[PDB]
């Protein structure tokens, strides 16, 4: 009964900007597409959205997919094609094709413009066209992780196996991997297995680790020591120039634009590392054979190549300070005109092998990731600047992120709200969804709501603004390009889609939009319900379900009883009308016949400290009143489980550990007005 949603990021942008994104999904179900409608009836266990397309995965293990624009999507819902029994259980994301797994450890290929995915005629068997390249035909997988131009397979040989996109096959064998059991991962199973554009990060039971390239400030300090190492001589010496580029002209590489990755060749020398030069980029008919300028940012941009071969020539002569250094491309005339004459401070002696090299950071062992002490992951994602994560130390739970090169959490953060209530009903719940190319991050709750997210002036986790949205099925998300963009305009070049299934809740959601008459009409039904038939399903899931920040039934009702105009209110001496159904509705589910028994353990709990301490707190005074009359009347006939009756009543008013200022006495007396409500702009003498 999933409810499936769109919604932009027009990226580079902020984590504020994500919650406007994030509000109008849940305007739109307060307030009031077709292909889609088939999809809603059955749940989604993984969604991804390619460059142009969007791929949906189903509970039985059928897959299906979808194409969008910027969203506007045709109608056509190509499922695929399984003539033999043949069940999906991981669906991946890639910029060429849809990869998928079958029931099987063999993986597939649905490249994105092709309709079928996969035929071999004399390799019935092979779906992948690299599934013998990676050896993995003999074995089964049971992770998957693709990015934009990555991919990671894991068998339960603790193997695993790593390649590129066909766009950028033309360095393969670099990045990529044969796959072969690690002395990492040997010692604990693998849980989970995650990846970005740039790198892979698998994470064991008390371990993370992770390889691939790591460029920035890790390949940023490979240069000072290098360059200063070269800075820092007879006949038939092989010597080189002490000064030496970083990177000459020919150097291969590769770069994402706006998702779209593309390979090139530098036609200059680098001489400083933070200049930006036009690379040349090559047709894609031309890329797998193995000048236009556009600049590109030295930062981005990573070489793929290593230049052991640095140019080093053998002495022909020396003469006084000159040495003749013939350096890779008897008449005296042809010797000089190839020879080059160099001064012998400028030559430093060079031994086999013993060339400057470009950055080692094709990582294949890591180090430097320690989780402090024995403490349980609970979600962990890889982003464009480290590996996000959330932990938990008993009763501690926090947001730390890991610089993977540093080895140390690059800063801390405490949740604002309490850590029990982020816990919920299912601990295994938290997730953490990023799409990697400098992308914001999102991260789901225990009840399976979103957490917002923000940060403030000191450099710490916001106290949450509540967006009012139900628990999330599934949040895949990536990021694509606006095509036709004209050159001419300020729009942005790229956007991050996320996809969203809101799992609907009929009176969770009936409350919410305060609607008297659907919220009494659902109770008599369910009151009939209950009896003719002595037990069912929907009873004991009333107090189950849970909105944003740990708020059941009761906190919502409550959270729509808080005054807004003070209209009416001065007493000198339709948001009207929905103020006055949130009474109606309040009073109506206090005074049920069903719910009744159920009152005792909905009017204690959410995420900051009971829906009586949410009224006085949110000036709502006359629904606290209801509900305080009802705490009476619930813990006078408690009696029957023989416990006192100020514990039960108690429960409902002030739990025992309870914080010193969430008494509701003294926030009903710390209530005020703001002394900019009778002053104004203008200054007064006041503390």
């Amino acid at each position: 009964m999933t409810s499936i949603h769109f919604v932009v990021h027009p990226l580079p942008g902020t984590e504020d900007q994500l919650n406007d994104r994030l509000r109008e999904v849940s305007e739109k179900l307060n307030k009031y597409h077709p292909p889609l409608n088939v999809l809603e009836q059955a749940t989604i266990k993984q969604c991804v959205v390619g460059p142009n397309h969007a791929a949906f995965l189903l509970e039985d293990g059928r897959v299906c997919r979808i194409g969008f624009s910027v969203v506007s999507l045709g109608e056509d819902l190509q499922w695929w094609p399984d003539k033999d029994g043949t069940k999906f259980i991981c669906i991946g994301a890639l910029y060429s094709e849809l990869l998928a797994v079958s029931s099987k450890g063999e993986l597939y290929q649905w490249k994105w413009s092709e309709s079928e995915p996969y035929r071999n005629a004399q390799n019935p068997s092979l779906h992948h066209p690299r599934a013998t390249f990676l050896g993995l035909t003999n074995e089964k997988i049971v992770l998957l992780s693709a990015n934009s131009i990555r991919a990671t397979v894991a068998t339960e040989n603790n193997k695993v196996a790593t390649w590129v996109d066909e766009t950028l096959s033309s360095v393969a064998s670099k990045l990529e991997h044969t796959a072969q059991t690690y002395s990492e991962l040997q010692g604990e199973r693998i849980v989970s297995l995650h990846c970005c554009a740039l790198y892979t990060c698998a994470q064991l039971e008390n371990s993370l680790y992770w390889w691939g390239v790591v460029p920035f400030s890790q390949r940023k300090k490979m240069l000072e020591k290098a360059r200063a190492k070269n800075k820092k001589i007879t006949v038939g010496t092989q010597v080189c120039l002490r000064n030496n580029p970083l990177y000459h002209a020919g150097a291969v590489a590769f770069s994402i634009s706006a998702g779209i990755p593309k390979v090139g060749v530098l036609m200059e020398s680098v001489w400083n590392m933070n200049d930006s030069c036009r690379f040349q980029l090559r047709s894609p008919e031309s890329l797998k054979n193995m000048v236009n300028e556009e600049q590109w940012s030295l930062r981005e941009v990573v070489f793929v190549e290593d230049v052991k071969n640095v140019p080093v020539g053998k002495v022909l002569k020396v003469d006084g300070a000159y040495v003749a250094v013939k350096f890779p491309g008897a008449d005296p005339s042809s010797l000089l005109q190839d020879c080059r004459l160099l001064r012998i401070d400028e030559l430093q002696v060079v031994k086999t092998g013993g060339t400057p090299k470009v950055p080692d950071c094709f990582q294949r062992t890591p180090k430097k990731l320690c989780i402090p002490e024995k403490t349980e992951i609970l979600a962990v994602n890889v982003d464009s600047k480290g590996v996000h994560a959330v932990l938990k130390t008993g009763n501690w739970v926090r947001y730390c992120i890991f610089d993977l090169a540093t080895g140390k959490a690059e800063q801390e953060n405490n949740f604002p709200t309490s850590s029990i209530a982020f816990l919920g009903q299912n601990e295994r719940n938290v997730a953490i969804f990023t799409a990697g190319q400098e992308s914001p991050i999102i991260l789901r709750d225990g009840n399976g709501t979103i957490y917002p997210m923000a940060k403030d002036c000191m450099g710490g986790i916001r106290d949450p603004d509540w967006l009012d949205l139900p628990p999330i099925s599934s949040l895949g998300m990536g990021v694509h390009s606006l095509i036709n963009l004209p050159a001419n305009s300020t729009i942005k070049k790229k956007a991050a889609v996320i996809i969203m299934a809101v799992e609907k809740q009929t009176l969770m959601q009936h409350i919410l939009r305060c609607d008297y008459e659907a919220c009494r009409q659902y109770l008599m039904n369910l009151e009939q319900a209950v009896v003719l038939e002595q037990n069912l399903q929907m009873l004991q899931t009333f107090i189950s379900h849970r909105c944003d920040g740990n708020r059941n039934i009761l906190h919502a009702c409550v959270s729509v009883c808080f005054p807004t105009s003070n209209k009416e209110t001065k007493e000198e001496e339709e948001s009207k009308d929905r103020k006055a159904n949130a009474h109606f509705i309040l009073k109506l589910l206090c005074d049920s016949v069903v719910l009744q028994p159920y009152l005792r353990e909905l009017l204690s709990a959410d995420a900051r400290g009971t829906p009586f301490m949410s009224a006085v707190s949110g000036r709502a005074y006359p629904a606290a009143i209801t509900i305080l009359e009802t705490a009476q009347k619930i813990a006078k006939a408690e009696i029957s489980s023989s416990e006192k009756e100020e514990d039960v009543f108690m429960g409902m008013v002030c739990p025992s550990g309870t914080n010193p200022d969430d008494s509701p006495l003294y926030v009903l007396c710390c209530n005020d007005t703001c002394s900019f409500t009778w002053t104004g702009a203008e200054h007064i003498n006041q503390d």
